[PDB]
Order: C-alpha cells, then sequence, then structure tokens
C-alpha cells in the first residue's frame, strides 16, 4: 500500500504545516501537525477541557463505531517549546492520504497548554519519530508509520515541505518526479528516539564550505534551524545590523536586509537554503526588526534541522531494519 497527502502551511510564515487525517467511522477529518520529532498521535477531542478549545476541530470517539477505549492507558507529553498536553487513549481507524491503519492509538487530550489552545489551525499532532518515545502508559503504543510499515510497498515516508506553499507527505514510495539530481542517504542513530544524523558541514552565502560534523535531528515539528552558536554567529555576521537579542529570544535583523543563503552538507552533497527562507518577519506587528530563521541550539542540548532546513529538500525517512535519512535538492 501507499498514501499521499498534501501538507499546508498554517500561516504566511510557514510556522507549521497541517495535513488532513481521517479518524474513525464515519471519518472525522482533523488537521494534524506531522512531527518527526515526537511519537504520539494526539488530538483535540470531546474530552478536552472546554476552556482550552478555541476553534479547533475535535475528535468525538463516541460518534465513531470503530473507536475503543484503551482501558487504563494515559499519556502526557512536553515539547521542546515548553508546550504540553495529556489525556486518555482510544484505538480507532486512521487514514492518511488513502493509507489506512486499523487499531491505531489515538491519544485524546483532556488538557492542552495555552499555545495549543491559541493556535486554532492545529487539531493535534501525528508523531513520526521512533515508537520508543511514545508516552502512553502503562503500555507504550506505536506510531502511525510503525503500524503501517509492514503493509507499505517500501518501508519509507517522505517529507516535501513547501516554502510559502503546500507540499506533500508520501508513505510507502519515493516520488522520483519530486526532486532533482539524486538522493544522498546518510546514517541515523535511533538511540535518542529521533531521526538523528550528522551533517558534514556548512557554508554561508557564496562562502567556502566548512567541513565539520554537526549532529542533529530531522524534525518537521520544529519551525526553525537550530545549530551550534559558532555556526549561527558566522551566518548572522554576514547580515548588517543583525544581533542576538536576549529580550526577543534570538537573532534579529533589519527587515530591510537581503539575507544570504545557508548551505548544509549531507555526505558529499549540499542542500542550499535560500536566504528568503530564513526571514520570519517582524518580531511584532509593524516592527522593522525581523526574526531570524537560523538560531542557536546552545540552550537546547541538540541541534535541530527543522522546517527551515527540511523545506529546502526532498527528505526520505527510511524505516528499513537499519533506518537512514535521504536528502535531495528540488
Amino acid at each position: 500500500s501507499t498514501g499521499s497527502a498534501t501538507t499546508t502551511p498554517i500561516d504566511s510564515l510557514d510556522d507549521a504545516y497541517i495535513t488532513p487525517v481521517q479518524i474513525g467511522t464515519p471519518a472525522q477529518t482533523l488537521n494534524l501537525d506531522f512531527d518527526t520529532g515526537s511519537s504520539d498521535l494526539w488530538v483535540f477531542s470531546s474530552e478536552t477541557t472546554a476552556s482550552e478549545v478555541d476553534g479547533q476541530t475535535i475528535y468525538t470517539p463516541s460518534k465513531s463505531t470503530t473507536a475503543k477505549l484503551l482501558s487504563g492507558a494515559t499519556w502526557s507529553i512536553s515539547y521542546g517549546d515548553g508546550s504540553s498536553s495529556s489525556g486518555d487513549v482510544y484505538t480507532d481507524t486512521v487514514s492518511v492520504g488513502g493509507l489506512t491503519v486499523t487499531g491505531q492509538a489515538v491519544e485524546s487530550a483532556k488538557k492542552v497548554s495555552s499555545s495549543f489552545t491559541e493556535d486554532s489551525t492545529i487539531d493535534g499532532l501525528l508523531g513520526l519519530a521512533f515508537s520508543t518515545l511514545n508516552t502512553v502508559s502503562p503500555t507504550q503504543q506505536k506510531t502511525f508509520f510503525d503500524n503501517a510499515k509492514a503493509s507499505l510497498d517500501s518501508p519509507v515516508f517522505t517529507a516535501d515541505l513547501g516554502y510559502h506553499a503546500p507540499g506533500t507527505y508520501n508513505f510507502g514510495f519515493i516520488d522520483t518526479t519530486a526532486y532533482t539530481g539524486s538522493i544522498t542517504y546518510t546514517a541515523v542513530s535511533t538511540k535518542q528516539g529521533f531521526w538523528e544524523w550528522t551533517s558534514t558541514g556548512y557554508a554561508v552565502g557564496s562562502g567556502t564550505f566548512k567541513s565539520t560534523s554537526i549532529d542533529g535531528i530531522a524534525d518537521t515539528g520544529t519551525t526553525l534551524l537550530y545549530l551550534p552558536a559558532t555556526v549561527v554567529s558566522a551566518y548572522w555576521a554576514q547580515v548588517s545590523g543583525a544581533k542576538s537579542s536576549s529580550s526577543v529570544g534570538g537573532y534579529v535583523f533589519p527587515c530591510s536586509a537581503t539575507l544570504p543563503s545557508f548551505t548544509f552538507g549531507v555526505g558529499s552533497a549540499r542542500i542550499v537554503i535560500p536566504g528568503d527562507y530564513i526571514d520570519f518577519g517582524p518580531i511584532s506587528t509593524g516592527s522593522s526588526s525581523c526574526f531570524g530563521g537560523i538560531q542557536s541550539s546552545a540552550g537546547i542540548g541538540i541541534n535541530i534541522f527543522g522546517d527551515v532546513a527540511l523545506k529546502a529538500a526532498f527528505v526520505v525517512f527510511n524505516g528499513a531494519t537499519t533506518p537512514t535519512l535521504g536528502f535531495a535538492s528540488k
């Protein structure tokens, strides 16, 4: 089997992407944030505290003839941005782009933190990291990809995120029309539960490539590119007036600037992030200070190849017995 679904930016900055997902019988379609940095499929629901729901579409398990309470199971997750959610668990039929999994754990939120409530466009998350990170207790549950894998034509999914435009998540096949050149594959460590790999270096604009190992994670659920402070300083030093602002929370730059590109290495191959992809717009409405799309990872503990980086590539998440990542230009 295969599946193919369009993913759409939630706003004009590409702060996140939403993909429609069918849950239950008859189908209830929710727009989920596909997150290769986590491993829980959780949704706003009829069980979510009413004051914490503000415009989201909810899953109502009592209206699904295929929903079953997973008795005794609870979940609770906290994300790198400080947001969180928790609740109980049903199993139900879940379909993405024509690919159907029966018996998928659907984690129903009883509580969500303010940032989820405040984002009316995201109805939940669909985790695509390794199932070892799934938070369901006392019986850990599998991701949608893990459940689908054996049925897929090939044990892979691909992320093709658009810049200020829709893109595609495919399951079970590699669309050879969706990229240019060849796909360069690189090793993955699953030891932390992430799609963790090592970039071979970087360049800023037309500058020379610096060969240096940068361990980090391919994370579709993180907006920006978070890299070591040395790398980030070298980038922003090429932008007149750019500076790190403790009050804003990262590098800012004059909105009048034209940003240089940023290149990252995948083996001997190179992925070029155009400068425009690094502009996240005014820090507050009407400001002439703009927020940068490349930020330091120094306070995180891990480097994160988030959407800023991934949207410059066609990315293969290869879930073969030994997982790997592939990157192609597009």
